[PDB]
Order: structure tokens, then sequence, then C-alpha cells
């Protein structure tokens, strides 16, 4: 149905997709201000952890902050093989790609991470209000020297 | 309104059903799970601790590994199932939650719980390629296996 209503989801989606479409090339010194395309309620973070508890930043100038932490410990951080996934809500949307960088964390040794990431994208009169990072904490130990734990799988088929 | 879009949205709807199907499958309905697949279909876990997926190629095999499946966690639920239809009628998104009884061998059972995302990629209204993404460190704790803490000096509050 070409509807004002099936119109507007139309265009809320397309807007919302530039603004993932942006974020996911925010690179370099343009990281410091990657909050912007966020609500000044606006959550970020990572949701994978060691701990278990999710790694979450909230608010638009708190935001700002870690982006100076970010830049320092991952000083040349590209995304890769980027797929972005539209779904039936106009404001989610879910994004599949690569990740890769120098990993430079206080205690460790300068390393190169490599990891698979998700990400979730939430948004609220066009701008971000939820974002979420999942990918697998055993790859970034393996990043920074720290032996990943290992599980034995004993009569799993083959 | 053409018949391609039409085409579009049916294969749609038939996939969810079978997303759904997949998602409720408990007990031993675990046991016929791989029919809902192609028969070259793959189904398995994308986070490991090897860095590697490990992937369960074929309906036949895949019938192999629930028996597995269902002796190492014989009383796995999902809930807070959250199905994502996609621009691509055959492919979908699903985040939910998963737990049970974790009985593997040599570890101690245990209580496993996790968050997780699915993939589901559909060929001829079958599953084609599921894939399965968590975080490993909520397995080691089930199991009792120690996990190593990241220390983030500068990180600020």
């Amino acid at each position: 149905e070409n509807t004002s209503e099936n119109r507007a989801q139309v265009a809320a989606r397309q807007h919302n997709r530039k603004i993932v479409e942006q974020y996911m090339h925010t690179r370099g010194e343009a990281r410091l201000k990657r909050h912007l395309l966020f609500t000044e309620d606006g959550v970020g973070g990572l949701w994978t952890t060691d701990s278990g508890q999710p790694i979450a930043i909230r608010g638009r100038e708190k935001l700002g902050e870690h982006a100076v932490w970010s830049l320092q410990c991952f000083p040349d951080w590209v995304w890769t093989d980027i797929q972005i996934f539209e779904t039936q809500d106009p404001n989610w949307f879910w994004v599949e790609c690569r990740g890769e960088g120098a990993i430079v964390f206080p205690g460790y040794p300068r390393g190169q991470y490599r990891n698979h990431f998700l990400h979730s994208f939430r948004f609220e009169n066009g701008l971000i209000k939820e974002q979420r990072e999942f990918m697998n904490p055993c790859e970034q130990f393996r990043s920074l020297g720290i032996e990943v734990p290992e599980v034995r799988r004993d009569g799993l088929p083959s």
C-alpha cells in the first residue's frame, strides 16, 4: 500500500540507515564526535565481556569521554565486511562485520586485535537511543596475550 | 502490489514460522529439529574458545548431534525470544536468552545461562545455514573453568 504512513516508515528507515552507515565508517579523529549521532540520554557499549556484565556508557557526554579512551587503546581501528540488516521495526537495525586494529591496553604488550562483531542500533526521533556490540571475548584475550580457557567436548559427533 | 513482492512476502512469512518452530523446539522434539534444514544445511556455534566455528554440515549429521545435545543440555529452554525479519526474505536474526543444566564429561554439573544471537538463512523454505553467537565466558563459568579478567586501566566513569 502506498499510504503516507507507509511512506513515513520508509523515510524513517532510510534516514536511520544513513546514520548506521556513518557510524560504521567513522574512523580516526572523527571518532571523537561519534556521540553526536546519539540522543542526549543515548546508551552505547560492549555487551559481551569477561565479567558477564555489559560495559554500558549512559549519555551523550559520557559517550564522548569514552571516545578519548577508545582512540588511545584502539589507535587505528577499522570496521570491514559491513553488512546492514534493516528490520520490520524502522527504528531497529543489526549490523554483522569484522574489526581489526592495534590494541594498546595498559598492562599488556601492544597487540594486533581482530574479531567478529554484531551491533544492535535502536533509534528514537532519528538519533541513536541504544547501540550494543557483541563479539567473542576470547579473541580479545588472544590479542592481549592472555591464555584462553579451553573446553573439552567429548562425544561431540564427527 | 506485484506478484514478485507477493512472492517475497509469502516467502518471508513461511520462513518466519520455521524460525518460530526452531526457537520453540524443546525436550524430545529436539531429536527432529534437523528436519527443518536443507539436506545440505549447516548449523552450529560461531563463538568458540578456539576462534573457529563448531559447524555441523548436513541434515543427517545434525540429527546425530541432537542426540549428544539432548544428553549435554537435558532441560534446555530459549526464552525472551525476539524475531527480526530483514530486507532479505531468506535472512532472519533472533535475540534471546537460553538456560538449563549443563552436563559435560569431566566437568561438574552446572547451571548454564547465556545471551544469544541466532542467524538463520533459508533456501527453498528450509534452513540452509544456522549460526549461534554467544559469550563463551558464561559457558566457562557454568563448568567451573576459571575466566581471566581483562584490566581496562584508563576506562572512564
